[PDB]
């Protein structure tokens, strides 16, 4: 990934938590679960027993190794749920091309 700032980072959580509040993020992770991300069971640990922050911040490691059509995928996701800003603060603070 592009190097971040401790800004871009604390905004990039705050976007996944913000997701996370109102979207199962499974459901805009579709292609990276297709693609062997992570497993369904380590996805499950990620979202089970937390505030959407804690779960960000297990998340951000799994997001930081999207691939380019992944990165876009999910932001095309966001935007297919309904989510258009969400999709947009996304891309600007992911430090991925």
């Amino acid at each position: 990934h592009h190097h971040m700032t401790p800004e871009q980072r604390e905004f990039l959580l705050e976007i996944l938590a913000e997701i996370i509040a109102n979207l199962d993020p499974t459901k805009i992770l579709e292609e990276p679960l297709r693609r062997g991300l992570l497993t369904p069971a380590e996805l499950q640990e990620v979202l089970d027993l937390k505030t959407p922050e804690e779960q960000a911040k297990k998340l951000i490691d799994f997001i930081l190794k999207l691939s380019p059509a992944e990165a876009q995928a999910l932001i095309d996701a966001l935007r297919a749920h309904g989510y258009q800003a969400l999709a947009d603060k996304l891309k600007k603070y992911l430090p991925l091309e």
